[PDB]
């Protein structure tokens, strides 16, 4: 057997090679090619570069899309994404609410 994951569980002999063609073909699915700019934006963003984005850090995030937070504001919302509560956001919690 292949260590290639994943290659067909139907099949007995009688067949060519396609297994589900006429139904879907070709899957539907977004590449990391995209999950690796989740990182690169924000994480970058992380002055610290500690693996986390505090409220200042986060509020250089915002403005660099045109929208600048003040003092009062950065702080509610970092509380959006810190669910955990560490008064800072983790990678996974943002790349859950990146995705589907
Ligand atoms: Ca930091
Ligand atoms: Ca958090």
């Amino acid at each position: 057997m292949p260590f290639h994951p994943v290659t067909a569980a139907l099949m007995y002999r009688g067949i060519y090679t396609v297994p589900n063609l006429l139904s879907e073909q070709r899957p539907v699915d977004i590449p990391e090619d995209e999950l690796e700019e989740i990182r690169e934006a924000f994480k970058v963003f992380d002055r610290d570069g500690n693996g986390f984005i505090s409220k200042q850090e986060l509020g250089t995030a915002m403005r660099s899309l045109g929208y600048m937070p003040n003092e009062v504001e950065l702080e509610v919302i970092i509380q959006r994404l810190d669910m955990d509560g560490d008064g800072q956001v983790d990678f996974e919690e943002f790349v859950t609410l990146l995705g589907p």
